[PDB]
Parts: C-alpha cells; structure tokens; sequence
C-alpha cells in the first residue's frame, strides 16, 4: 500500500497535510506515503520518518493557473507528479486538497478514466440527520457542468459499488435528485433507471429531505450537485452564524447546540470527495482541512484499496 | 381594485384564507374580493361581509394541465378565469402549484414576447429584515434557454425596483463557481449575454453558498436547479431547527429564543407568495401550509404590485 500525497495543497498546507499523514502513520503501520512538496517546508512538521519519501519541488498549481493548461504544463507541480506517480505504478493511490478543477484534470488526463465510464462523477458521503455511523452517496457534485441521461445511470452504477463495496449498505436504494415525486434529462434517466433490475431504484427524491436518510445513493447531473451541497452548506453555516454570535453576546445550552450541528453537518469523517470512474483512487480532501480530515481521507483510501473497489469497477466494465 | 381569491386551496383552508382577507380588509378597505369555493364553508370564517363577495363550488382541485381545461368550475380555474375575463384584476391560491402554474400560463396567459414565466420569490438576507433578494426560476419550468434567464433578469429588476423600492436592482447569475468560463452550455451562453444586455446592472457570477448573504438583488437560473436550490435550503434550515427543537422539549430560553430568531430569519413569507410573474395579471402562490399572515401578506404584495403598476411596465418593455 502506497499513497502519493499532494503536500502543497490547502489553506493549511503543507501543516495540516503532514500532521495528518502523521496522525494516519499511527492508524496504518504499513502504508507507504510520498509526499511531493518543497521538502524544506515539509520536514518541518515530520515527526516520524518511518514509510516517508520526500519527493521535492518548488511548483504548485496557482490561485488560480487555469486547472487544464496547469496539468498539462506546469509539469512538475506537486499535484501532478503525485498523480503521474499514481499513472506510472509507482503510487496506489492520491489525495490533494488543492484545487478540485485541476485536480479533475489531473484525472482526466494523467490518472485515466476505466473504459466505457466517459464522466467520472465527483461523489462525497454526506449525512444522515441523527445517523452518525450512516450517510448516503451523493454524485456528481461538481466533476461535470453538463451530463446526458447515461451518465446519471453509470452514476446510478458506480455510486452503488462505493456504498455496498465501501461502506457496507447491502443492496444500496438509489434515488434520482428530481423537482417532485422532470427536466428532459431527469425524465430520461428515470426510464433508463427503472428499466434496470440490477440497480436497486426507489423513484425520485427530494431536495428538502436530502438530509433525511431518503437514499443510499442520490443521483444528479454536476451542476444541480454542485449548487444543492453548496446550498446545503451555505444555510448550515448560515444557522451555525446564528448560534455563534447569540453565543458571543445558559449559554452551554447554546454552546451545545452549536457543537451538535456542526457533527451532524461534518461530513468529512467519512473521507473526502472521490473522482469515481477514474483508474485509481483519487480523493478531494476539502481545501480548508486540518489533520482530522486529512487523516479521514487516508482511511477511506485505506478501504478502497482494501476493499479493491476500483479494480473491481475495471474489470466490470474493462 | 377587485382580488379573484381560491377560498379552497391549502392546508388549513377556507378557514385560514378567509381570516387572512378579514385582515387584509382592515388594512385596504377599499379592495374587493370574489371568494371561490363552497359558501357553506366560507362564511362560517366571515366576520365582515363588507366588499365579499362568494362564488359557489363544490367542486376543488385535488393532473395540473388536465385539471385545468377539464374541471372549469373548479374554485381555482373560476378565480383564474374571472382575471382572463376582465372581473378581477389579480389572483391568488395556497392550492396546488402544478394546477396554479397551468391556470396562470393557459387561462391568464403571458405577456406577449416572454417565453416562459418564471416563479419567483424574495428570499431572506441573513441579519437584514427589511431587505431580500428575488429568485427566479423557482420551478415554472424544469428546462431553460439563455435567453429565458435574460428576460428572467429583466422581470425580476422591475420587480425588485418598482415593488421592493430597490435601485439599480444587481442582478446575478446562479453558476458553479465566479469565473465568466464557468458553467455549463446554459450558463455559459446566459453570462454572455446578460453581460450584453444594457437595461440591466447584471453583476455576474453568484454562488449558490452565499445566496442568503445579500450577494444580489436579483438572482436568475433556471427552473430545475432553481427548484433544487430552494427546497435544499429549506431543507437544511428545517433540519437545524429540528436539532434545537429535540434540545429543547429534552438555559432553556436561550435556546428557544435561538429556534425563534432563526425561524425570524427564514420566514420569508413575510414579503408575499411566489409570484407567476411574466403574466398578464399579477398571480401569486401562497404557500401551502398558510395561515392568516401568509394570506395578508400576499393581499398586500400584490397591492403593491397594482399600484405600481409593475405588469403595464413590463408588457410596454416588452
């Protein structure tokens, strides 16, 4: 087991990425990490050398090169080494919680997609209200702006896969994210989706109840994805906002509440966001990440490569 | 001044919809209102008969378009129909949205040269009462060209100038993220030409996390994702506020207070119902659930909206 780690990336990075790999060295003995970054601001926070490569450069993708021309030329950034490592056997498997768009480049052309997956599909396990130990599988969240019908039922597919191979939910309940109980695209994908008796489909899902167990897996396009998680998250932290300043003005009650919401709202214990469809696994770790979150994604990697979920996904469609 | 009510749509209706006009009476005593439905049943919630008028049916809408070429006695169909025939100048119902959505478009039809009306709502900004934002497509369509969201730009400034008192409304465009390049095939073409448009203070990209936090006066988008949008941060506010409410019922007062102000903050009703706007006469949708408030305030937006005279300005511009 080896993981090629993008140092560079995030806000707290290198910080929050090398504690986190430190913290994750504790979790898993044997795993192997390559962290690609400056080595000079990286070994300042290494606190155990044991499983460590170093993989020096002084690149990394801007705030903000244009993610498809960055890939393809700045060549020795520390997120593209990390995935041509990944591409050239070298590597099992990459996180980075730098840029998601050059990221999915990264992807798209260094890392590969499986054959007969021609949209990989940005999915994240999001929460279930009162469930700690449940969560559904969301997709796309942002990979794609556009998608036809059969890429919601490919999404359908592997969404399934990461929820019975991943995270244990046996016969998975897919719902299609629609505006009632559709656009030509949803209307579409209902067909396709009803007509296929190796996915479990439960009919369309709404919105409102997202949060409320409605599906193990909700399936849309990446646009409407990307614009319900991060309309989901703006009103969370809305309410959150809320708390904190009638907190800053008994008031453990209210220090409580506001802790509790911001568990049920943390869905990043379940790991990061996965480029699934891809030929490895590829993980978007939130940019804002400390260690915890870092360390979470591991773990997730840790049981994709454990479970061989995605050799799995090749051969079933490769 | 004469208002075609729908006594028989809503949750809590006739009760709820007449005492919200016995209080709208009291503050426009010179409006007058055609309640459609049973009598039977409407004047038991009477308790000033002046300037009501009653319009038996038995007969109330449960297939939308159907429904509505169909059952022409139904209470809603006869309100929407008394607008068409010259009787009344405005209309309103808390009933079904699919139903008031084919009566506004079929019966009371569109302003000549725009395409598709467009469902749109003032929504909240965070810490601010007396300011909002106007959203549309909120579900009129689940598919959109780019020139819908330019008319959709339009209508809304008119709206949020002339009825709401804001200047220079700004409008954005809903996009996947702030760049001009940006977006898929529908918001790509939008940005451009709403950037080309000279009647609008078009503002460019808005995120859907920052929605609430006064980013514009104007939102555009289409149907489908405008749907998804809203109902994703009801949702999530409904869910936080489930979370305070467990707490409570389980220092007290702060946290019941805390529940109030954010039920304060969301309860955007306040400013009216969703209008079906780029119709020929002002027809709103009051929300299900309504009582008496959600009514009065309803009765006072399109007050406000037959003062102004927003529709004549919008059929000359157009």
């Amino acid at each position: 087991m080896k993981i090629a780690v993008d140092a560079m990336g995030g806000d707290n990075a290198p910080q929050a990425i090398v504690e986190g790999v430190m913290l994750a060295k504790q979790d898993f003995p044997d795993i192997e990490f390559q962290l690609y970054g400056k080595e000079a601001e990286i070994k300042k926070y290494i606190t155990d050398e044991k499983n460590i490569t170093i993989i020096h450069t002084d690149e990394k993708i801007a705030s903000d090169d244009e993610p498809v021309k960055a890939i393809r030329r700045k060549k020795t950034a520390s997120m593209v080494l990390a995935a041509q490592a990944v591409k050239n056997g070298e590597a099992d498997a990459i996180f980075s919680a730098g840029n998601t768009g050059a990221l999915l480049a990264a992807g798209l052309f260094i890392v590969g997609r499986i054959k007969n997956v021609e949209r990989p599909g940005l999915m994240s396990t999001l929460p279930v209200m009162g469930e700690p130990d449940k969560g559904f599988d969301m997709l796309d969240l942002g990979a794609n702006a556009d998608n036809k019908p059969e890429h919601l039922v490919q999404y359908a597919v592997l969404g399934s896969f990461y929820a019975e191979k991943v995270r244990n939910v046996q016969n998975p309940r897919v719902g299609l994210l629609n505006n009632g109980t559709g656009s030509e695209l949803t209307k579409k994908a209902f067909e396709l989706l009803a007509a296929d008796e190796t996915i479990n489909f439960v009919g369309n899902v709404e919105a409102r109840e997202l949060l409320n167990g409605v599906a193990d897996v909700v399936v849309t396009d990446g646009f409407t994805g990307n614009a319900v998680l991060k309309s989901i998250e703006g009103t969370a932290m809305n309410m959150m906002s809320l708390l904190k300043t009638a907190i800053l003005s008994g008031a453990l009650l209210l220090k409580n509440a506001l802790h509790g919401m911001k568990d049920e709202m943390d869905y990043s214990k379940h790991g990061g966001a996965v480029l699934f469809g891809l030929k490895a696994p590829v993980i978007k770790t939130h940019g804002a990440t400390g260690p915890d979150a870092v360390r979470y994604t591991i773990r997730q990697i840790h049981t994709m490569l454990e479970t061989q979920v995605v050799p799995q996904l090749v051969e079933y469609y490769e």
